[PDB]
């Protein structure tokens, strides 16, 4: 039961998508060592609803406090702005943004390397981003999401890396979440073929050391079990006649927005 985007629909996609690009574009020069994730939460709710006229989608869902998801280094998920947490020289640093405009969810999230990097966040940084970028020049009509998790899982493990299991991209429109999953690894559970029309994020949290995870007893916060790192990168996109659009994209991206499979 996927929803097939309207062109109207998906211009509307587009206008929030950039939104959701913006917000992650315009906070860059506020993520430096000693600023509070308290702060950066503030700065982009001030952003989205003052200036862009846009709601938060993570602000009350399922009663989440704040409004964008801010994740340090071995915080896999959902991690929780808090002015008490300061960056610190060689954090690795997601931050996720989700907003509505004129109805319609755009959902991006990218990673950000404090001050001097380490080796090995960088690393992990830039595996992660891949796996996001070789999923994404396999979108087109007639494709399974069952290869590209199997891709994205392959590429991964091949750098000693894993796969979260327990979250995956999603469909998305007027909902935050809608059909489809999008898993990140093979499952025999996947048999969706791709249509034009069709909206949804590809997000793969990716762990430095083993697959598992755990929450915190704040009832939101989620760990690598073993206190690896974890990164996650995530684009919107629709499907197109012959690929896909990126609806997400951001100037320090180095893929294009519109990629074309045919001659
Ligand atoms: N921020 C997100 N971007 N893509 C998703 N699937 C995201 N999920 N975010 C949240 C935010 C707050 C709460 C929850 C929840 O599952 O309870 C999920
Ligand atoms: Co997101
Ligand atoms: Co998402
Ligand atoms: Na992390």
């Amino acid at each position: 039961a996927i929803s097939i985007k309207t062109p109207e629909d998906i211009e509307k996609m587009r206008v929030a998508g950039r939104l959701a690009a913006e917000v992650l574009e315009m906070i860059e020069p506020y993520v430096k060592p000693g600023v509070s994730t308290g702060e950066l939460d503030r700065i982009c709710n001030d952003y989205i609803v003052n200036e862009q006229h846009a709601v938060s989608a993570c602000l009350g869902y399922h009663g989440y406090p704040k409004s964008v998801c801010i994740s340090i280094n071995e915080v896999v998920c959902h991690g929780i702005p808090d002015d008490a947490k300061l960056l610190k020289d060689g954090d690795i640093v997601n931050i996720d943004v989700t907003v509505i405009k004129d109805g319609f969810h755009g959902d991006t999230s990218k990673m950000f390397i404090v001050g001097k990097p380490t080796i090995m966040g960088e690393r992990l940084c830039r595996i992660t981003q891949e796996s996001l970028y070789l999923a994404l020049r396999m979108v087109k009509p007639g494709i399974n999401l069952r290869e590209i998790g199997a891709a994205i899982q392959k590429f991964v493990e091949a750098e000693g890396f894993s796969v979260v299991r327990e979250y995956c991209g999603h469909g998305i429109g007027r909902g935050f979440h809608e059909e489809p999953q999008v898993l990140h690894y093979d499952s025999r559970e996947t048999n969706v073929v791709l249509k034009p029309g069709m909206t949804f994020t590809i997000e793969p949290m990716v762990n430095a050391g083993k697959k598992e995870i755990r929450t915190m007893k704040d009832g939101w916060t989620v760990k690598t079990k073993d206190r690896s790192l974890s990164a996650q990168y995530e684009h919107t996109i629709v499907v197109t006649d012959n690929g896909c659009e990126i609806l997400t994209l951001r100037k320090d991206d180095t893929i294009p927005a519109i990629i074309s499979h045919d001659e």
